[PDB]
């Protein structure tokens, strides 16, 4: 009757295997979300040994056995590539969810009915998540720097947060054309040693990774006409390589970045005339230096010409913490802007590089939705006491659906209390009571002193595409995994 | 007396082996049919994980042990080649039927007897299944949509049932010649993203997934003379390839679709005159472009010529969902018709394409056969109560067998009760009672409210192709399988 891999589990047998798998990797992930947790150390196979707190990776490495348990990576995985933030959230409440869906299924529910609850309480939840929404519109600066600070919390520096959420709002407020499309690609993040957390600056242009070629070429130009060649100023020795260099100084460059190198004796001519030049320079390089400086990007070094060519307000080669790089400031029309990040080690620079990228992301969310929620746990307790009262509206089995799915929304505000060594059942009361009466806004779980607070007036708050995706893609993922009743296993 | 590998079973020994092999099988797949059916998770040696509801590939895969047990995919396998519908039917009430034929076999009686009831209860079944007939005409609209929607139930969308059914009945009622006959190959099924459920349409013609070869070619032709050139437009570079193109523009091709395509230089000749072309277009989008436009399909290009030639109102290359496709509407004489289909992903599409193709197979039989019946258990419970009082008719052994074959028909209707988690006892007396009385179209078992139900007056009803073959194929399978009673075994 079957063959090829076959040991077979319906009903109880089934329950066990899909609950244990999903419970598992929740426990995994429970104590990594927000201010109150904690670090994990992986090791595979290659005996290789790897500290991390962040949920995707964490289930990536760990070669899994449970196939059912494999379909749950899948649901943290599609929350990182998309939005980013909330890996954690989508998933954890995807295992909790399921525990609670066990108590029932042991009431012999018709798995039928329990889904007929958590669907109509997904849906309603949409109508809830949308109103607690405390609308503040798109380019208001106050709030931009409260969505940006929350882009920077639980992090190796949330400290900076006020200087990492400023030159960020200036750098996305400066990129986006026709209010309501929201571009990342544009904001590069360079990371150099020396400073503090607050000496991060926003050069209206492009800061690349580039020496001066020829030691010839003046180490700084004033009002410079930067060229872009993506393609060859290599030909083989004497003549060819002279005709390429005397045609750059024919058109109008002082400044040249070529994605395709330089020889010796051709930088000697470049520096003969007062032309500086930057070798090997990356095509990442190229496009940024194009919108910085103002450039239309060419093919070769042989089309290089002042007209497809830029305008730039200072251009020095600056050695910065024992490495040379090329700056390109005062930029006329930056689409797209680089933010210099001063910094600790490469590790706190990188992070203030990621505490902008996911800041520009998340504000490219308050362009397209200029909603703002709910200071982490906040909107949960609100959804709580609404959707409880929603339940007294359904009737039948779907009663017992929607009640359970509210009371498991208290999962996340709970653990972030517990992790915090707090009395849960006091605060819960504190926050719930203060949310029905203040609003969206006001109604928080602050870690610190331990009591309900204005994540708003702090503000401490996060974008709205974050909360939205994290809950939907999670919620419907764990009702798939709900619903397979029959496991015939095998490799 | 018997080789190698040996071991031998009758009666006790046997009956248990067979039955086991029977029942397991069934147990498996019972809980999968109807409103109420649950997925399954296969896995082979290879490692490959696999999620499927449908009986055939269920038993396909799962590499089975017992050679009697092998005789049991044969019986879901035939049911899928012919109609499709019902795989689950034939089979499950194949192995139930075997459970109850156990009670009597341990009764001692004469298999000979048991069979002797089951064949008269087949044949009188026939007489009952052509009365519960609620008979309409075949090219009516009402009952065309009912057939249509009952081809589109327990599925991915069931949803768009009513939109799914509209454009399928106008696609069938435009195919058929000489109201008797109900061809399938004339209805293509094109799948793109963008839309909702209800907005899928019926292009009186053919839509192919090919974009314009040559980027001179005019991107839109008004009153166009489509060519069909299966041939080679392939010659060696220069000359031979030109007078191949210059022979298209001689004829009166505007518009040209080649089964083998177009080199280089040829494109840029095509595109120089005004002639659009589509390269490596299958034999499939050949055929249906033929019927689409009106063409007679030809050998080569060099034949592609005015009269073998078509009439289409509209031919634009329109990027849809991302992707660029060639439309071919305004179709004078479609014998055969595309039906453009918008939802979701890949997946909601390809389902609406499969919820049409079964919808063109089961309207190809109320052409067939003229004739309607009531899903999920009008016909079963009605057989029940009639075949029951046909027992007290018969006298003998046969008694015993006709009773057990009726009470077996309570099977299906009842599981779909249990699976909704309702009470089967109170329903089955309500729908029996309702069906004696009101009629063959009207005594149902709606899972949703729970209660007996005018199939007919909702619009949930199924073809005839359908219940006819699924009860035949299955009945006389699983009494044949009764009747081997010795098992000598080898590897």
């Amino acid at each position: 009757v079957l063959p090829e891999n076959m040991k077979r589990y319906m009903g109880r047998d089934a329950q066990r295997m899909n609950i244990l798998a999903g419970r598992i990797i929740a426990e995994t992930v429970r104590s990594t979300l927000g201010p109150k947790g904690m670090d994990k150390m992986l090791v595979d196979d290659l005996g290789d040994v790897v500290v991390t707190n962040d949920g995707v990776t964490i289930l990536r490495e760990m070669s899994v056995e449970h196939p059912a348990a494999k379909m749950l990576i899948e649901v943290a995985k599609t929350q990182e590539k998309e939005v980013g933030d909330g890996t954690t959230t989508a998933v954890v409440v995807a295992g909790e969810l399921l525990r609670k869906a066990e108590e029932l299924l042991d009431q012999n529910v018709h798995p039928t009915i329990v889904v007929k609850g958590y669907q109509a309480a997904a849906q309603k939840a949409q109508e809830l998540l949308k109103t607690i929404a405390c609308e503040v519109g798109a380019q208001d600066k106050e709030i931009l720097t409260k969505i940006a600070m929350t882009s920077i919390t639980g992090k190796g520096a949330e400290k900076a947060k006020e200087k990492l959420a400023e030159i960020i709002v200036e750098a996305v407020s400066a990129v986006v054309d026709d209010e309501g499309k929201v571009d990342k690609d544009l904001i590069k993040i360079e990371k150099k040693s020396g400073a503090s957390i607050d000496d991060t600056e926003l050069i209206k242009g492009v800061l690349v990774d580039k020496e001066r070629v020829s030691a010839q070429m003046p180490k700084k130009v004033t009002d410079a006409k930067i060229a872009l060649l993506n393609c060859a100023i290599e030909e083989t020795a004497s003549e060819m390589l002279k005709d390429m260099v005397a045609e750059i100084k024919a058109s109008g460059a002082n400044v040249l970045f070529c994605q395709k190198g330089i020889d010796d004796l051709a930088q000697h001519y470049l520096a003969k005339e007062g032309i500086v030049a930057a070798r090997r320079v990356k095509k990442s390089d190229m496009e940024k230096l194009a919108k910085a400086t103002g450039a239309n990007v060419i093919t070769n070094i042989k089309d290089l010409s002042a007209q497809d060519l830029g305008d730039a307000g200072l251009v020095e080669e600056r050695k910065i913490s024992g490495d040379s790089m090329i700056f390109v400031e005062e930029c006329k029309h930056p689409k797209a802007v680089t933010m210099l990040i001063r910094g600790t080690t490469e590790h706190v620079i990188e992070e203030v590089a990621r505490a902008v990228d996911d800041a520009v992301g998340v504000v490219g969310c308050t362009i397209e939705d200029g909603r703002i929620v709910s200071g982490g746990g906040s909107t949960e307790v609100e959804l709580s006491m609404k959707l409880r009262e929603y339940a007294e509206g359904i009737s039948g089995r779907e009663q017992l659906a929607v009640r359970a799915f509210a009371d498991a929304l208290e999962v996340i505000p709970r653990t972030l209390a517990e992790n915090a060594g707090l009395d849960a059942i006091e605060i819960l009361v504190k926050v719930r009571a203060a949310h029905a009466s203040n609003g969206n806004k006001c109604a928080g779980l602050n870690v610190f002193t331990g009591a309900v607070e204005d994540m708003c007036e702090n503000g401490v708050v996060e974008p709205l595409r974050v909360k939205t995706q994290a809950i939907q893609s999670a919620a419907e993922s764990t009702e798939m995994l709900l619903r397979i009743d029959d496991v015939i296993a095998a490799e």
